């Protein structure tokens, strides 16, 4: 059942990383807006550690 959920691109809050993380629908949804986001969330494997670069558009 598709609930049409937006990809949406979040920026790690860890300071020393501070990159920009494209994420799925399902991650989109389940972002907590009141808690910090950090690379190590995503569960996009890619994309899911401060060390790997940012994805290009
Ligand atoms: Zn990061």
């Amino acid at each position: 059942e598709n609930m049409y959920v937006n990809k949406v691109w979040v920026q790690c809050e860890n300071e020393n990383c501070l990159k920009w993380r494209l994420l799925s629908s399902e991650d989109s949804a389940k972002v907590d807006h009141d808690e910090p986001w950090y690379c190590f969330m995503n569960t996009d494997s890619r994309y899911n550690n401060c060390s790997i670069s940012e994805e290009d558009r």
